[PDB]
Order: C-alpha cells, then structure tokens, then sequence
C-alpha cells in the first residue's frame, strides 16, 4: 500500500531509505537542498554528473543517493523546461524501481534558485506525482516552508 | 541515594514518575516500543515533534512523556550518529531535571529498528549512564530480551 | 570570616576540612572528585546526597563534605541558580555544625557542570553570601592563573 | 570479507567505526587532516600527545580517535624516517585490533607537510598495507588530489 507524505525539515534529516538530490548538470555541490546533500553524503558527488532531464545513483555506503537534475528555467524557456523538468522525475521513479527500495525523500525540483523567480509548487509537484505514481515505494516530499507544507498536504488528500 | 536498575517488562506499564518514550522526529506512532508508548499516552503525541540528538516533554494528563529522539544508524554515520545518541540523551536528563521528579523509566535509544543491523546495548547504555550521573532521579531501564537484562544488569553492578 | 586563594590541588589542601565538588549518585567521578577520591576514598561511602545539598562523610576524623552543586547542562539559568546557592547554604551550615576554624573549597558548578557558560562570578557571590554566616578562615582551591587573579580581585573589593 | 578502499573527500566525513588522524608528538591541533580533526572531535585531543612512530587512541563519545604521528622527513633521515613510518602503521595495526573496530578511515601518514618535500604515496602506502594485511577490518584510506586516488586505486586494485 504506496502511500505520499509530507515534512517541513532538512532534507538531509530524514528516516526514509534514500535521498534525491536536486543536482547540477556538472556534479558540484552547489547550494540549496544540494548543499545539505554535500555536507551530509560527500561521498555521493563522485561522478554524479549527468545531463539536464535526467536521473542518476550514486551509493554512499548503504544509502543510495539519486541525483536528479531539474531544468534552470533562467536557461530554459517554459515550454522546453516543462519537458526536462518531467524528464528529470521519470528517471527519479525509475531509479526508486531499478534499484529497488521501500521510501524515499524527494525534493520538489527546479523550485528554488533554478525557479526562474516564479512559484512553481503546483508545477514541480505534478510532474511528481505524474511520475511516482507507477511506483511501489513510500513517497516523502521534503521543504523549509509551512504555506508550502499545508498545500502540498490538501494536493494529497484531494487526490486520495 | 539515587540508583539504576533494570526491568524487562512493558515500558508502557513503569513504575516511575515519568517515561521517555523512543520517539521519532515526527512524532508519529511508530512500532514496538514507540508504538505502546502511543497506545497508554496517545494525548502526549500532540505538538511532539522534535528533531534527531533532543528532546521534547508533552504531558499525558500531569504524566510527562519524554520523547527522545535517537539517530538512525541506517542513515547516519558511525561518528555522526554517536554524537546524536549523546545528545538526545543529554537532552533527556535535561528534560527530567526540569520536571523535578525523582525516577524515570528510560528504553535504549537507537537499538532496535535504529541500530543499522549493529548491536548497539553498550553504546547506548554508555551514552545513558553519562547523561543521567549528573541528575539525582531513580533510573529504571526497560528492556524485551532477557539476555539484554543481564548484560545491562553487569554493566550496572560493576560501576558501584 | 577571612578568604585566600591557592593555585593548587585542594586534594593537599592546608585546612581542617574539604568540600568536593560532589556528583548527586555518590560516584568517584572526575577533575577535584576525582582527586578527592584519591586522598580520601572512605569519604565515598553513603556519600550520594540530591543536588543543591551537602553531606559531611569522615575520613577518619578529616571531614569531608560532598556539596552537590546543579549541572547547569540539565538546569535552567533560574533553576540552578536556587540549586547553587543551596549547596552554598548546606556546607556553610556543615562548617558551622563540625565547628571547624578553616575550610577547603572550590568553585562548584564551573568546570563540566558549568554548561560551557563561565561562572566564576555566579559561583563566587554564591560562595560568598553563605560561607560569609560562618566565622572560619575560607581558602579557595582553583588550578588556572587566570580564576585565581579573578578570585583575589573579588576578595579584595569585599573587606 | 575485509577490503581495502580510496576515497577523495575530508576524512572527518568518513562513515567508518574510528579515525586515524595524522597528529603530531605535541598533541595539537595542527593543520590540513589534523585540522579537520580537531574541528569534529576536539575532546579527542585530549592528553593526545604520543611520540613519533606511535599511536594513541583517545575516545570522542564511543568514536575513537587513533593519533597516530608519523616521522616530518625535514627532521628524519631516508632510513630512520622509513623506519619511525613503519612502526605508525604498526601501532595504528594493533589500536584498531584492540578496539575490535569493523572498519578504520586512514590517511597516508607523512606525505603532506610531513613528506620532506617527496613523494611518498608508494612508501607510505605500502607501510600501511604491511601493517594493516594482519587485521580483520574494512580499510578506508582518504585523499585530496584527485592523480592520488587514481594511483592508490590502482595499487589496491593490482594486490587482488
Ligand atoms: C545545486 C542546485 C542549484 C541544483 C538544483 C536546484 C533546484 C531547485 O531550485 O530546487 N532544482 C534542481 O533540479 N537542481
Ligand atoms: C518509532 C521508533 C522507530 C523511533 C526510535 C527507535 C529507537 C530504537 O531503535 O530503540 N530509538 C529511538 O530513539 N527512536
Ligand atoms: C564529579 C563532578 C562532575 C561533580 C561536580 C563538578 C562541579 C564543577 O563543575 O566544578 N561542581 C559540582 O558541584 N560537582
Ligand atoms: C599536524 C600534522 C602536521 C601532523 C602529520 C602530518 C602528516 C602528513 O604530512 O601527512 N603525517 C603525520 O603523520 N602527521
């Protein structure tokens, strides 16, 4: 019985059995989400690069860490970003299938310095749910916001 | 003349003043210890939310139920997650001290479903006695397994 | 009451009797209790006495008087506050009770159970308003240069 | 089965059961790995103070922390150094076999400040291999340069 939660924390403090990063197409540790990512599991940034749209695992030891690279939409025009940005979340279930695991911690990509300015928790969120719901696992949305915690909470209880 | 003992028995039915519960950062029922903790004081789980290495007291009635949240060693590291255990109980002695009662029934944090597969009885119970030598509180430790009775039982007979 | 300052272990202390920095459960423990321990183990026994109180155990006919003054890590500033000074309050009362013409004491509260707050000031003013209630000669007992400048300033600016 | 791994990242970010640090005779704090150290176990330097050629364990919690001081090759000659190296591995050998740790994070000793201004990733790794091939965990060693991972990987990798 796959469920979807939400949590207002650090990412980086969580109880479920892997991390999603929201990485850079280069690897670096950034900042953000990906700063808490570097700092707790700096092991996880070897080879991590990978493209714009797409998804890739890194394990630091026991604990498997999936960087997932959101589009820049200060880069990318709306129409192309919304692309990449579902690319990016297909490629996060799949990696919670092809590994295998019960839960995951998920940020809402491209929702913060690669937002372009704009609130986009309701588009970050849907392409979320359009990807994770082919998925077994227990899914943990994380965020240091209170307004965003109760939204993404009624976006999950009108859809169950 | 304040004292440690062990009992293996329920938590969920001590004979002290207060409980600490084995608590996790949402706050949520949980399973085995935890979960018992929930079904004798359901009321104190209101607002119980604390993050890993402290803890917070919610009463049930005037019962105060310490919930203490130890690292999960699933997902922190060896170093990083001892400085946590030390800390959470740290904060448990704190929260006793603040109470003014004079016993507390305490569970080893961080070795059951937080042990990352290790046993961990020595590193707990270690992190225990350290923490609550500096309070003048009766401590009575709970555990399930008779073998941990025992083990326990030695380690406080050879401090006196 | 008179007051001195020595930089020295209180273990090989010149009076005619010694406070330890006491732990509530009676336990040797570390720093001055510790060092208490070594010199006068015997005193250890029945020792354990609640936070914010003393209790005078014989070594031999030596009196040692285990005060147990609050960890200021499982205390609030206000709660601990109380506890110190009534630590304070039972040794001067002990001091009174043996009848004694000299007492050893250290700082208590200002090492581990300080919190990681310096409470030299706190612990002292303490010292002073209860140990002031006894007419025998106090030495204080610290083992850095800089607490025993301090301390004799305090002394200095009260005679 | 134990191994031997590289790792190119800080070392007080390893997820091992205990640490060497490459220390000096003083016990002091110091620079580079030391440094490090100091900042995430500072009660482990604590009357760390062992003389060149040894190692000492001091515990930071349940962490330990094994000093371990390799010869500064400015003041040592080719021969003597050699010889004070070995004996640090050595005594790093039986501190981890003491403490029946499953795993040890280790930096190659005196090929930093230490190294006379050498090369010495070959006799300082060796040493370590000699020392460590007579115990029963997990070796982790940790390095900054990125060539140094790769010769160390490959020097790991050609024993098997
Ligand atoms: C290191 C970071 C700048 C990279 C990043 C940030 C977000 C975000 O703004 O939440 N999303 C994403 O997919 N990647
Ligand atoms: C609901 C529980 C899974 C949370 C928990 C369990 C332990 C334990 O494994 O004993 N310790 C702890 O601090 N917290
Ligand atoms: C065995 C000790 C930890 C007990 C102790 C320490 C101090 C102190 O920190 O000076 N004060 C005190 O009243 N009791
Ligand atoms: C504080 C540090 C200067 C001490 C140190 C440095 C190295 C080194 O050069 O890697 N090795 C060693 O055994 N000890």
């Amino acid at each position: 019985a796959p469920s979807y939660r939400v949590k207002r924390m650090d990412i980086a403090k969580n109880d479920e059995e892997c991390v999603v990063n929201a990485a850079n197409p280069r690897g670096l540790p950034g900042d953000g989400v990906c700063k808490a990512v570097y700092k707790k599991w700096p092991e996880s940034f070897k080879n991590s690069a990978t493209p714009v749209g797409t998804a890739k695992t890194v394990m630091c030891g026991t604990y498997p860490v999936i960087h997932a690279v959101g589009p820049n939409f200060s880069n990318y025009s709306e129409s192309e970003g919304d692309r990449e940005l579902a690319a990016a979340y297909r490629e996060v279930a799949k990696e919670v299938t092809r590994l295998g695991v019960n839960s995951v911690a998920i940020p809402l990509l491209s929702t913060g310095v690669y937002s372009g300015g704009k609130d986009r928790l309701t588009q970050s969120l849907n392409h979320l749910f359009t990807a994770m719901d082919s998925t077994d696992a227990d899914v943990v949305i994380y965020c240091r916001d209170k307004e965003w915690e109760k939204k993404i909470s009624e976006a999950i209880q009108m859809r169950t």
